């Protein structure tokens, strides 16, 4: 038993990761089979960040403008002999592929959705941590300069989706990045200007998950008869700064597994979110929207 | 910016893990070098849990008693030709030094130090999180059947320094386990009969750090000029279920860059603990205790 902030083991990508360097700038690296990505903005003049003109830098760069050094295991300096632009990433060949490339997938990810983090410096990597994609576009995360093309990932069994590289901080605390397709999360644009985000809002369903968290752990004094529909709940969510609730299966077998109805569970969050009034839910008191219905599932019924 | 819960990169530990088959029990172990740490009750036949006889268990085995498994990267089989006991931890030689064996050292951590976790499951590698020795020597984890010999660690530079071995859950949520000498966190009894565990404590240095934490982004409400002494809020924090503050060089330096002293925090959480009157601090409406001055330093000021 027990819910705690997990991510997966990381060194399947650790072994992934390169230094990416061009001009006065450098930063990290993705390498799959002879392909090795990161953020466009390693072309960047390292003072000329205000509004960059990215089609000109590109059209200004050759093979040679590039630097692609991994230095996990022993060092080795991979030769680039193709480069490409999608989106807000570049796309670089280089003329050896990488032998620890994992079986792996490219998805993006939809608000309330954790994935894990492999947070890295000069393509050396020195942290991991899981966020939630939040229904404004953005990630808590921790990152300081020398971090962006660090990426994030979640796993099918054995199988790497990878669905995030590290871009930008737009406020104290708030990331960032790109799928890779190129298109960044929330839209937001690679460059340092003034740009407004939405407002947050709590997940709803990792709520309601997290609340059968804490019934299987011995934790339901919050658990009334009183029921408040999905859609009720829904058009009150949207007045009140909670996501509207969408069901899944795997909401489903913690109703079952529980026997607490959903709809008890979202009466309980309307009378929780002002405050719990000097009590204490899984050693917490406010509303926690970061675990997942299948994060639960895994944690403590061991089910994937 | 931004505070998150941070481990280390788990690929160096991921090479270690293996299987460890005896009797009717399968669990994790440790291979470093030539030798396989693992739990001692890897050796109880699987209905004999609770009052084990040890000693009695151990002159029963032989070498041929125990199998040694490797899954991560190719199978491999590692031959026992040594087996013995070191408190409640078993030490199994093999004939096959580990080639990915990392520098590394053994220590015990203390009440409010932080490790990261490599859960494992019959050898492999399934998730990884960061925890806080508790002030009643219990970790706060997430471990199902399945999980023991699953390692915890900190680092210095390259340098893994292990540090706990997983055994048991106490309660839910609550577990333990042991340091490398053998001995137990907490003294438990790795056997299965009531064990009492001493009430919990909010971590008090901690709590400084992440109040330092939430100052360095933009959330100081709650600084006042208003001063307790350590030697006051020491005596305070035994009535009150909190630690006795120990300063330390780390802490000073979150002092010094923010210009705001450790007794107005000292006051600041006397005023706090009874909740945070409808406000919020980094997003929590409770003291938290599990960010320590290293990790502050380390993730917001990017010192180590």
């Amino acid at each position: 038993s027990g819910l705690v902030k997990m991510s997966h083991p990381s060194g399947d990508v650790e072994a992934c990761m390169v230094q990416v360097t061009c001009g006065s700038m450098t930063l990290n690296g993705l390498w799959l089979d002879n392909t090795v990505w990161c953020p466009r903005h390693v072309m960047c003049p390292a003072d000329q960040l205000s509004d960059p003109n990215y089609d000109a830098l590109l059209i200004s760069m050759t093979n040679h403008s590039f630097s692609v050094q991994k230095h996990i295991g022993a060092p080795a300096n991979l030769r680039v002999v193709g480069h490409a632009m999608q989106g807000t990433l570049l796309k670089l060949t280089v003329d050896v592929a990488n032998p620890s490339t994992p079986a792996y997938t490219f998805t993006t990810v939809k608000p309330g959705a954790a994935f894990s983090v492999l947070a890295c410096y000069n393509g050396r990597p020195t942290g991991t941590f899981t966020v939630v994609m939040r229904p404004n576009y953005t990630i808590k995360g921790s990152f300081l300069c020398g971090s962006c093309g660090s990426v994030g990932y979640t796993k099918e069994g054995s199988v790497i989706n990878f669905c995030y590289m590290h871009q930008m901080e737009l406020a104290n605390g708030t990331h960032t990045g790109s799928a890779f397709d190129g298109t960044m999360y929330g839209a937001f644009m690679d460059k340092q200007v003034h740009q407004v985000q939405l407002t947050d809002k709590y997940c709803s369903v990792n709520v309601v998950a997290w609340l059968y968290a804490a019934i299987l752990n011995g934790c339901a004094w919050f658990v009334k008869p009183n029921r408040t529909s999905v859609v009720s709940f829904n058009e009150w969510a949207l007045a009140n700064q909670f996501t509207e609730f969408v069901g899944t299966q795997s909401v489903d077998m913690l109703a079952v597994k529980t026997g607490v109805a959903i709809e008890q569970l979202l009466y309980a969050i309307q009378q929780l979110y002002t405050g719990f009034q000097g009590k204490q839910i899984l050693g917490s008191t406010m509303l926690e929207d970061e675990f997942t219905p299948e994060d639960v599932n895994m944690q403590i019924m061991g089910v994937v």
